[PDB]
Protein backbone atom coordinates (compact mmCIF):
# COMPACT_ATOMS: atom_id res chain seq x y z
CA UNK A 1 0.00 0.00 0.00
CA UNK A 2 2.15 3.23 -1.18
CA UNK A 3 1.09 6.69 -0.25
CA UNK A 4 -1.05 8.21 -2.41
CA UNK A 5 -1.10 11.76 -0.92
CA UNK A 6 1.81 14.25 0.45
CA UNK A 7 1.90 14.71 4.16
CA UNK A 8 1.95 17.80 6.17
CA UNK A 9 4.51 16.55 8.53
CA UNK A 10 8.12 16.49 7.62
CA UNK A 11 8.30 13.35 9.57
CA UNK A 12 4.99 11.49 8.24
CA UNK A 13 6.78 13.12 4.39
CA UNK A 14 9.90 11.74 5.25
CA UNK A 15 8.53 8.35 5.64
CA UNK A 16 6.76 8.50 2.42
CA UNK A 17 9.90 9.29 0.60
CA UNK A 18 11.60 6.46 2.20
CA UNK A 19 9.05 4.24 1.39
CA UNK A 20 8.62 5.49 -2.25
CA UNK A 21 12.28 5.01 -2.38
CA UNK A 22 12.32 1.46 -1.46
CA UNK A 23 9.41 0.59 -3.74
CA UNK A 24 11.52 1.88 -7.27
CA UNK A 25 14.63 -0.15 -5.51
CA UNK A 26 12.47 -3.21 -5.53
CA UNK A 27 11.49 -2.18 -9.36
CA UNK A 28 15.01 -1.54 -10.30
CA UNK A 29 16.21 -5.32 -9.02
CA UNK A 30 13.25 -6.97 -10.12
CA UNK A 31 14.18 -6.24 -13.85
CA UNK A 32 17.90 -6.23 -13.84
CA UNK A 33 17.48 -9.88 -12.31
CA UNK A 34 25.35 -5.74 -19.78
CA UNK A 35 23.81 -4.46 -16.92
CA UNK A 36 23.46 -7.27 -14.05
CA UNK A 37 22.97 -7.71 -9.89
CA UNK A 38 26.45 -8.05 -10.08
CA UNK A 39 27.97 -4.90 -11.33
CA UNK A 40 24.78 -2.72 -10.91
CA UNK A 41 26.11 0.41 -8.83
CA UNK A 42 24.41 2.37 -5.77
CA UNK A 43 24.44 6.11 -5.28
CA UNK A 44 24.01 7.19 -1.71
CA UNK A 45 22.96 10.10 0.68
CA UNK A 46 26.57 12.24 1.56
CA UNK A 47 25.47 11.40 4.96
CA UNK A 48 25.98 7.79 4.51
CA UNK A 49 29.84 8.47 3.38
CA UNK A 50 32.25 7.87 6.16
CA UNK A 51 34.72 10.51 6.34
CA UNK A 52 37.64 8.60 4.49
CA UNK A 53 35.19 7.89 2.10
CA UNK A 54 34.04 12.01 1.98
CA UNK A 55 37.41 12.95 1.17
CA UNK A 56 37.55 10.56 -1.61
CA UNK A 57 35.47 12.01 -3.53
CA UNK A 58 36.34 15.37 -2.87
CA UNK A 59 39.97 14.56 -3.98
CA UNK A 60 39.15 12.88 -6.90
CA UNK A 61 37.03 16.40 -7.33
CA UNK A 62 39.93 18.42 -7.29
CA UNK A 63 41.85 16.05 -9.44
CA UNK A 64 39.79 16.97 -12.04
CA UNK A 65 40.18 20.97 -11.17
CA UNK A 66 43.98 20.54 -12.16
CA UNK A 67 44.19 18.10 -15.35
CA UNK A 68 43.80 20.17 -18.40
CA UNK A 69 41.15 21.18 -19.97
CA UNK A 70 40.42 18.40 -23.38
CA UNK A 71 37.91 21.73 -25.05
CA UNK A 72 40.17 23.44 -27.88
CA UNK A 73 41.68 26.74 -26.90
CA UNK A 74 40.09 28.57 -29.71
CA UNK A 75 36.83 27.62 -28.72
CA UNK A 76 36.81 28.28 -24.86
CA UNK A 77 39.66 30.56 -23.84
CA UNK A 78 38.89 30.43 -20.42
CA UNK A 79 39.37 26.73 -19.90
CA UNK A 80 41.75 25.25 -18.25
CA UNK A 81 40.79 22.05 -16.34
CA UNK A 82 38.80 18.87 -17.32
CA UNK A 83 36.00 20.45 -14.91
CA UNK A 84 36.26 23.25 -17.00
CA UNK A 85 35.20 21.07 -19.88
CA UNK A 86 31.67 20.24 -17.89
CA UNK A 87 30.84 23.57 -16.89
CA UNK A 88 31.76 25.21 -20.69
CA UNK A 89 29.30 22.65 -22.27
CA UNK A 90 26.66 23.75 -19.98
CA UNK A 91 26.94 27.15 -20.32
CA UNK A 92 26.87 26.27 -24.25
CA UNK A 93 23.86 24.53 -24.26
CA UNK A 94 21.82 25.98 -21.20
CA UNK A 95 19.32 27.21 -23.95
CA UNK A 96 18.57 23.90 -24.80
CA UNK A 97 18.96 21.63 -21.78
CA UNK A 98 16.29 23.64 -19.42
CA UNK A 99 12.62 23.52 -19.99
CA UNK A 100 13.04 21.10 -22.54
CA UNK A 101 12.09 17.63 -23.44
CA UNK A 102 15.50 16.72 -22.93
CA UNK A 103 15.92 18.71 -19.18
CA UNK A 104 15.37 15.33 -17.27
CA UNK A 105 17.82 13.01 -20.03
CA UNK A 106 20.15 15.26 -20.27
CA UNK A 107 21.16 16.48 -17.04
CA UNK A 108 20.99 12.31 -16.01
CA UNK A 109 24.10 11.96 -18.59
CA UNK A 110 25.64 15.22 -17.69
CA UNK A 111 26.36 13.61 -13.77
CA UNK A 112 27.12 10.17 -15.14
CA UNK A 113 29.59 11.38 -17.60
CA UNK A 114 30.95 13.66 -14.56
CA UNK A 115 31.13 10.46 -12.57
CA UNK A 116 33.19 8.27 -15.18
CA UNK A 117 35.57 11.68 -15.58
CA UNK A 118 36.54 10.82 -11.69
CA UNK A 119 36.50 6.98 -12.19
CA UNK A 120 39.01 7.23 -15.16
CA UNK A 121 41.38 10.11 -15.02
CA UNK A 122 40.74 10.49 -11.01
CA UNK A 123 41.27 7.00 -9.77
CA UNK A 124 37.91 7.24 -8.10
CA UNK A 125 35.99 3.56 -6.68
CA UNK A 126 33.27 4.96 -4.13
CA UNK A 127 29.92 6.01 -4.81
CA UNK A 128 27.99 8.51 -6.34
CA UNK A 129 26.88 11.14 -3.55
CA UNK A 130 23.24 13.04 -3.56
CA UNK A 131 22.35 15.80 -1.36
CA UNK A 132 19.16 14.92 0.53
CA UNK A 133 17.65 18.60 0.69
CA UNK A 134 14.64 17.52 3.04
CA UNK A 135 17.36 17.03 5.72
CA UNK A 136 18.69 20.13 5.90
CA UNK A 137 16.01 21.78 4.88
CA UNK A 138 15.35 23.76 8.42
CA UNK A 139 19.38 24.71 8.83
CA UNK A 140 21.45 24.57 5.26
CA UNK A 141 24.61 25.94 7.55
CA UNK A 142 24.57 21.87 9.38
CA UNK A 143 24.01 20.25 6.32
CA UNK A 144 27.22 17.81 5.82
CA UNK A 145 27.17 19.38 2.40
CA UNK A 146 27.70 23.06 3.50
CA UNK A 147 29.17 23.04 7.45
CA UNK A 148 32.33 24.68 5.67
CA UNK A 149 34.53 21.15 7.37
CA UNK A 150 37.33 19.71 5.16
CA UNK A 151 34.27 17.13 4.33
CA UNK A 152 31.70 19.45 3.03
CA UNK A 153 31.53 20.97 -0.95
CA UNK A 154 33.08 24.23 1.55
CA UNK A 155 30.73 26.35 3.18
CA UNK A 156 29.05 29.47 3.48
CA UNK A 157 31.03 32.68 2.25
CA UNK A 158 32.29 35.72 4.13
CA UNK A 159 29.05 37.63 5.66
CA UNK A 160 28.15 40.71 3.86
CA UNK A 161 25.89 43.20 5.95
CA UNK A 162 22.96 44.40 4.39
CA UNK A 163 22.51 42.73 1.29
CA UNK A 164 19.79 43.31 -1.23
CA UNK A 165 16.98 40.92 -1.98
CA UNK A 166 17.16 38.57 -4.95
CA UNK A 167 15.14 39.66 -8.16
CA UNK A 168 14.24 36.77 -10.58
CA UNK A 169 12.84 37.65 -13.78
CA UNK A 170 11.73 35.42 -16.73
CA UNK A 171 10.30 36.82 -19.76
CA UNK A 172 7.63 39.44 -18.56
CA UNK A 173 5.98 37.47 -15.70
CA UNK A 174 6.34 39.16 -11.92
CA UNK A 175 9.11 38.95 -10.31
CA UNK A 176 10.20 36.54 -7.78
CA UNK A 177 11.90 37.70 -4.48
CA UNK A 178 14.58 35.68 -2.66
CA UNK A 179 16.15 36.80 0.56
CA UNK A 180 20.22 37.54 0.15
CA UNK A 181 21.23 34.52 2.81
CA UNK A 182 23.95 34.52 5.74
CA UNK A 183 26.87 35.14 3.52
CA UNK A 184 28.03 36.91 0.47
CA UNK A 185 31.84 36.92 -0.32
CA UNK A 186 34.40 33.80 -1.11
CA UNK A 187 33.70 30.49 0.66
CA UNK A 188 36.04 31.06 3.84
CA UNK A 189 36.75 27.03 4.49
CA UNK A 190 37.23 23.61 3.23
CA UNK A 191 38.63 21.78 0.47
CA UNK A 192 37.56 24.48 -2.46
CA UNK A 193 39.14 27.47 -0.31
CA UNK A 194 41.66 27.37 -3.22
CA UNK A 195 39.29 26.94 -6.16
CA UNK A 196 38.71 29.52 -8.95
CA UNK A 197 36.00 29.32 -11.42
CA UNK A 198 37.33 30.23 -14.28
CA UNK A 199 34.42 30.79 -16.93
CA UNK A 200 31.39 33.08 -16.16
CA UNK A 201 30.10 35.34 -15.52
CA UNK A 202 26.62 34.37 -18.07
CA UNK A 203 23.90 35.85 -16.32
CA UNK A 204 24.80 36.26 -12.29
CA UNK A 205 21.92 37.56 -10.41
CA UNK A 206 22.92 39.49 -7.96
CA UNK A 207 21.79 41.24 -4.84
CA UNK A 208 19.49 44.40 -5.17
CA UNK A 209 18.23 42.94 -8.71
CA UNK A 210 20.87 43.54 -10.98
CA UNK A 211 22.01 41.02 -13.50
CA UNK A 212 25.89 40.94 -14.58
CA UNK A 213 27.85 39.36 -17.42
CA UNK A 214 30.79 38.74 -19.09
CA UNK A 215 31.13 39.94 -22.82
CA UNK A 216 32.10 36.07 -23.60
CA UNK A 217 31.42 34.11 -20.71
CA UNK A 218 33.82 31.70 -21.95
CA UNK A 219 37.07 33.90 -22.17
CA UNK A 220 39.51 33.68 -18.76
CA UNK A 221 37.76 34.69 -15.41
CA UNK A 222 39.34 32.81 -12.44
CA UNK A 223 37.92 33.83 -9.25
CA UNK A 224 36.67 32.71 -5.99
CA UNK A 225 33.60 30.16 -5.50
CA UNK A 226 31.10 32.33 -3.64
CA UNK A 227 28.11 31.35 -1.67
CA UNK A 228 25.11 32.75 0.45
CA UNK A 229 23.45 29.96 2.50
CA UNK A 230 19.92 30.41 2.67
CA UNK A 231 18.09 28.15 4.49
CA UNK A 232 15.04 30.19 3.65
CA UNK A 233 14.55 29.19 0.60
CA UNK A 234 14.67 25.54 1.50
CA UNK A 235 12.14 25.81 3.71
CA UNK A 236 9.54 27.32 1.01
CA UNK A 237 10.72 24.52 -1.93
CA UNK A 238 12.75 22.09 -0.47
CA UNK A 239 11.09 20.52 2.60
CA UNK A 240 10.02 16.60 2.73
CA UNK A 241 6.40 17.46 2.53
CA UNK A 242 7.15 19.27 -0.87
CA UNK A 243 9.43 16.77 -2.62
CA UNK A 244 6.70 14.03 -1.84
CA UNK A 245 4.03 16.30 -3.69
CA UNK A 246 6.36 16.67 -6.23
CA UNK A 247 6.31 12.78 -6.91
CA UNK A 248 2.48 11.97 -5.68
CA UNK A 249 0.61 15.00 -7.66
CA UNK A 250 2.27 14.57 -10.72
CA UNK A 251 0.48 12.27 -13.40
CA UNK A 252 2.34 13.10 -16.32
CA UNK A 253 6.35 13.71 -17.79
CA UNK A 254 4.88 17.43 -18.57
CA UNK A 255 3.27 17.98 -14.77
CA UNK A 256 6.83 16.34 -13.04
CA UNK A 257 8.83 18.32 -15.10
CA UNK A 258 7.75 21.46 -15.07
CA UNK A 259 6.79 21.42 -11.13
CA UNK A 260 10.12 20.48 -10.48
CA UNK A 261 11.51 23.19 -12.33
CA UNK A 262 8.94 25.63 -11.07
CA UNK A 263 5.95 26.58 -12.91
CA UNK A 264 6.34 30.35 -15.00
CA UNK A 265 4.16 32.51 -13.00
CA UNK A 266 3.36 30.10 -10.10
CA UNK A 267 5.93 32.26 -8.19
CA UNK A 268 7.58 28.64 -7.28
CA UNK A 269 11.06 27.61 -8.45
CA UNK A 270 10.70 24.16 -7.33
CA UNK A 271 13.34 21.90 -5.93
CA UNK A 272 15.03 22.19 -8.68
CA UNK A 273 15.42 26.22 -8.35
CA UNK A 274 15.13 25.83 -4.80
CA UNK A 275 18.56 23.94 -4.36
CA UNK A 276 20.25 25.98 -7.20
CA UNK A 277 19.45 29.16 -5.39
CA UNK A 278 19.93 28.39 -1.80
CA UNK A 279 23.80 28.38 -2.06
CA UNK A 280 23.53 31.72 -3.39
CA UNK A 281 26.55 33.23 -4.87
CA UNK A 282 28.44 33.06 -7.57
CA UNK A 283 28.25 30.73 -9.86
CA UNK A 284 24.88 29.63 -7.63
CA UNK A 285 22.80 32.53 -8.99
CA UNK A 286 23.72 31.64 -12.97
CA UNK A 287 21.71 29.80 -14.70
CA UNK A 288 24.55 29.09 -17.19
CA UNK A 289 27.42 28.75 -14.96
CA UNK A 290 25.68 26.51 -11.96
CA UNK A 291 28.08 23.77 -12.60
CA UNK A 292 30.76 25.61 -11.05
CA UNK A 293 29.63 25.32 -7.97
CA UNK A 294 30.71 22.02 -6.81
CA UNK A 295 27.40 20.55 -4.97
CA UNK A 296 26.09 21.07 -7.89
CA UNK A 297 26.98 17.19 -8.88
CA UNK A 298 25.37 16.42 -5.31
CA UNK A 299 22.19 18.38 -6.16
CA UNK A 300 21.81 16.71 -9.74
CA UNK A 301 22.15 13.19 -8.01
CA UNK A 302 18.71 13.90 -6.05
CA UNK A 303 16.93 15.45 -8.92
CA UNK A 304 17.80 12.39 -11.20
CA UNK A 305 16.69 10.36 -8.15
CA UNK A 306 13.46 11.78 -7.72
CA UNK A 307 12.98 11.54 -11.09
CA UNK A 308 14.30 7.85 -11.15
CA UNK A 309 11.54 7.19 -7.99
CA UNK A 310 8.77 8.35 -9.97
CA UNK A 311 9.78 6.38 -13.16
CA UNK A 312 9.39 3.59 -11.32
CA UNK A 313 5.94 4.14 -9.58
CA UNK A 314 4.42 3.11 -12.95
CA UNK A 315 6.75 2.01 -15.21
CA UNK A 316 5.07 0.61 -18.20
CA UNK A 317 3.73 4.42 -18.97
CA UNK A 318 6.66 6.61 -17.26
CA UNK A 319 9.85 4.62 -18.24
CA UNK A 320 9.99 6.75 -21.76
CA UNK A 321 7.33 9.50 -21.07
CA UNK A 322 9.49 12.65 -22.91
CA UNK A 323 7.25 16.26 -23.48
CA UNK A 324 8.62 19.33 -24.58
CA UNK A 325 10.53 20.99 -27.31
CA UNK A 326 14.06 21.47 -28.14
CA UNK A 327 14.10 24.98 -26.85
CA UNK A 328 14.14 27.15 -23.71
CA UNK A 329 10.31 27.32 -22.75
CA UNK A 330 9.73 26.66 -26.80
CA UNK A 331 11.18 30.04 -27.41
CA UNK A 332 11.43 30.35 -30.06
CA UNK A 333 9.47 27.27 -31.59
CA UNK A 334 11.11 23.67 -31.80
CA UNK A 335 9.82 20.53 -32.58
CA UNK A 336 8.65 18.24 -29.98
CA UNK A 337 11.69 16.19 -28.18
CA UNK A 338 11.28 12.79 -28.92
CA UNK A 339 12.68 9.24 -28.55
CA UNK A 340 15.44 9.83 -31.70
CA UNK A 341 16.45 12.86 -30.31
CA UNK A 342 19.92 13.10 -29.98
CA UNK A 343 22.38 15.06 -27.47
CA UNK A 344 25.94 15.41 -26.47
CA UNK A 345 28.02 16.87 -24.03
CA UNK A 346 30.54 18.32 -25.86
CA UNK A 347 34.47 17.94 -24.92
CA UNK A 348 33.12 17.17 -21.24
CA UNK A 349 32.81 13.36 -22.03
CA UNK A 350 30.88 10.68 -23.85
CA UNK A 351 29.44 10.85 -27.24
CA UNK A 352 26.72 11.66 -29.14
CA UNK A 353 23.45 9.73 -27.56
CA UNK A 354 19.87 9.27 -28.58
CA UNK A 355 17.20 10.23 -26.15
CA UNK A 356 16.08 6.40 -26.30
CA UNK A 357 19.17 4.95 -24.58
CA UNK A 358 18.44 7.52 -21.51
CA UNK A 359 15.37 6.69 -19.95
CA UNK A 360 16.40 3.91 -17.79
CA UNK A 361 18.95 3.76 -15.09
CA UNK A 362 19.61 -0.31 -15.90
CA UNK A 363 19.99 0.15 -19.91
CA UNK A 364 22.10 2.29 -22.42
CA UNK A 365 25.17 3.42 -20.62
CA UNK A 366 23.73 3.16 -17.21
CA UNK A 367 23.49 0.69 -14.18
CA UNK A 368 23.03 2.10 -11.13
CA UNK A 369 20.04 2.15 -8.56
CA UNK A 370 19.78 4.55 -5.35
CA UNK A 371 19.26 3.74 -2.00
C1 LIG B 1 28.40 24.71 -28.54
O1 LIG B 1 27.47 23.81 -29.13
C2 LIG B 1 27.61 23.70 -30.55
C3 LIG B 1 26.47 22.83 -31.03
O2 LIG B 1 26.58 21.51 -30.51
C4 LIG B 1 28.99 23.14 -30.89
O3 LIG B 1 29.14 23.10 -32.30
C5 LIG B 1 29.48 21.79 -32.81
O4 LIG B 1 30.81 22.25 -33.08
C6 LIG B 1 31.76 21.19 -33.24
C7 LIG B 1 33.12 21.83 -33.41
O5 LIG B 1 33.14 23.15 -32.87
C8 LIG B 1 31.37 20.31 -34.43
O6 LIG B 1 32.28 19.22 -34.53
C9 LIG B 1 32.88 19.18 -35.82
O7 LIG B 1 32.03 18.93 -36.91
C10 LIG B 1 32.71 18.85 -38.18
C11 LIG B 1 31.65 18.61 -39.22
O8 LIG B 1 31.01 17.36 -38.93
C12 LIG B 1 29.79 17.05 -39.63
O9 LIG B 1 29.92 16.96 -41.02
C13 LIG B 1 30.99 16.09 -41.47
C14 LIG B 1 31.04 16.18 -42.98
O10 LIG B 1 29.94 15.43 -43.50
C15 LIG B 1 29.95 15.51 -44.94
O11 LIG B 1 31.10 14.95 -45.54
C16 LIG B 1 31.25 13.53 -45.30
C17 LIG B 1 32.62 13.10 -45.82
O12 LIG B 1 32.82 13.66 -47.11
C18 LIG B 1 30.09 12.81 -45.98
O13 LIG B 1 30.24 11.41 -45.82
C19 LIG B 1 28.77 13.28 -45.33
O14 LIG B 1 27.66 12.64 -45.95
C20 LIG B 1 28.62 14.81 -45.34
O15 LIG B 1 28.22 15.16 -46.67
C21 LIG B 1 30.78 14.66 -40.93
O16 LIG B 1 31.95 13.90 -41.19
C22 LIG B 1 30.50 14.66 -39.41
O17 LIG B 1 30.14 13.35 -38.97
C23 LIG B 1 30.86 12.39 -38.17
O18 LIG B 1 30.94 12.78 -36.83
C24 LIG B 1 29.68 13.13 -36.22
C25 LIG B 1 29.98 13.61 -34.81
O19 LIG B 1 30.82 14.76 -34.90
C26 LIG B 1 28.74 11.92 -36.26
O20 LIG B 1 27.47 12.30 -35.75
C27 LIG B 1 28.58 11.40 -37.71
O21 LIG B 1 27.78 10.22 -37.72
C28 LIG B 1 29.94 11.17 -38.38
O22 LIG B 1 30.49 10.00 -37.75
C29 LIG B 1 29.45 15.71 -39.00
O23 LIG B 1 28.20 15.21 -39.48
C30 LIG B 1 33.77 17.73 -38.13
O24 LIG B 1 34.54 17.74 -39.32
C31 LIG B 1 34.69 17.92 -36.90
O25 LIG B 1 35.63 16.86 -36.81
C32 LIG B 1 36.52 17.09 -35.68
O26 LIG B 1 36.65 15.89 -34.95
C33 LIG B 1 36.94 14.72 -35.74
C34 LIG B 1 36.98 13.53 -34.80
O27 LIG B 1 35.66 13.33 -34.29
C35 LIG B 1 38.27 14.95 -36.50
O28 LIG B 1 38.54 13.82 -37.32
C36 LIG B 1 38.15 16.21 -37.37
O29 LIG B 1 39.36 16.44 -38.09
C37 LIG B 1 37.76 17.43 -36.52
O30 LIG B 1 38.89 17.70 -35.69
C38 LIG B 1 33.85 18.04 -35.64
O31 LIG B 1 33.15 16.81 -35.50
C39 LIG B 1 29.95 19.79 -34.24
O32 LIG B 1 29.53 19.06 -35.39
C40 LIG B 1 28.99 20.94 -33.98
N1 LIG B 1 27.64 20.43 -33.73
C41 LIG B 1 26.54 21.12 -34.04
C42 LIG B 1 25.24 20.45 -33.71
O33 LIG B 1 26.59 22.23 -34.55
C43 LIG B 1 30.07 24.02 -30.28
O34 LIG B 1 31.35 23.41 -30.46
C44 LIG B 1 29.82 24.21 -28.78
N2 LIG B 1 30.80 25.13 -28.22
C45 LIG B 1 31.59 24.82 -27.19
C46 LIG B 1 32.53 25.89 -26.74
O35 LIG B 1 31.55 23.72 -26.65
C1 LIG C 1 10.17 -4.55 -1.41
O1 LIG C 1 10.31 -5.97 -1.68
C2 LIG C 1 10.38 -6.76 -0.49
C3 LIG C 1 10.70 -8.18 -0.90
O2 LIG C 1 9.82 -8.64 -1.92
C4 LIG C 1 9.06 -6.63 0.27
O3 LIG C 1 9.14 -7.40 1.47
C5 LIG C 1 8.82 -5.17 0.62
O4 LIG C 1 7.54 -5.02 1.24
C6 LIG C 1 8.87 -4.30 -0.64
N1 LIG C 1 8.74 -2.89 -0.29
C7 LIG C 1 7.98 -2.02 -0.96
C8 LIG C 1 7.96 -0.62 -0.44
O5 LIG C 1 7.34 -2.36 -1.96
C1 LIG D 1 3.88 18.11 -29.79
O1 LIG D 1 3.52 17.43 -28.59
C2 LIG D 1 2.20 17.75 -28.12
C3 LIG D 1 2.03 17.04 -26.79
O2 LIG D 1 2.93 17.56 -25.81
C4 LIG D 1 1.17 17.33 -29.16
O3 LIG D 1 -0.13 17.70 -28.71
C5 LIG D 1 1.47 17.99 -30.49
O4 LIG D 1 0.58 17.50 -31.49
C6 LIG D 1 2.91 17.72 -30.92
N1 LIG D 1 3.23 18.43 -32.15
C7 LIG D 1 3.62 17.81 -33.27
C8 LIG D 1 3.90 18.70 -34.44
O5 LIG D 1 3.74 16.59 -33.33
C1 LIG E 1 8.57 19.92 9.53
O1 LIG E 1 9.68 20.67 9.08
C2 LIG E 1 9.56 21.22 7.74
C3 LIG E 1 10.84 21.96 7.44
O2 LIG E 1 11.92 21.02 7.50
C4 LIG E 1 8.30 22.11 7.66
O3 LIG E 1 8.14 22.59 6.34
C5 LIG E 1 7.07 21.30 8.08
O4 LIG E 1 5.90 22.11 7.99
C6 LIG E 1 7.25 20.72 9.47
O5 LIG E 1 7.28 21.84 10.37
O1 LIG F 1 19.04 25.55 -13.90
C1 LIG F 1 19.08 26.47 -12.90
C2 LIG F 1 17.90 27.01 -12.40
C3 LIG F 1 17.96 27.95 -11.38
C4 LIG F 1 19.19 28.35 -10.86
C5 LIG F 1 20.37 27.80 -11.36
O2 LIG F 1 21.57 28.18 -10.85
C6 LIG F 1 20.31 26.86 -12.38
CU1 LIG G 1 21.68 22.42 -16.21
CU1 LIG H 1 20.13 22.30 -12.15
Amino acid sequence: TLPTTASSSTAVASSQLDQLANFAYNVTTDSVAGCTLQNLRVRRDWRAFSKTQKKDYINSVLCLQKLPSRTPAHLAPGARTRYDDFVATHINQTQIIHYTGTFLAWHRYFIYEFEQALRDECSYTGDYPYWNWGADADNMEKSQVFDGSETSMSGNGEYIPNQGDIKLLLGNYPAIDLPPGSGGGCVTSGPFKDYKLNLGPAALSLPGGNMTAAANPLTYNPRCMKRSLTTEILQRYNTFPKIVELILDSDDIWDFQMTMQGVPGSGSIGVHGGGHYSMGGDPGRDVYVSPGDTAFWLHHGMIDRVWWIWQNLDLRKRQNAISGTGTFMNNPASPNTTLDTVIDLGYANGGPIAMRDLMSTTAGPFCYVYL
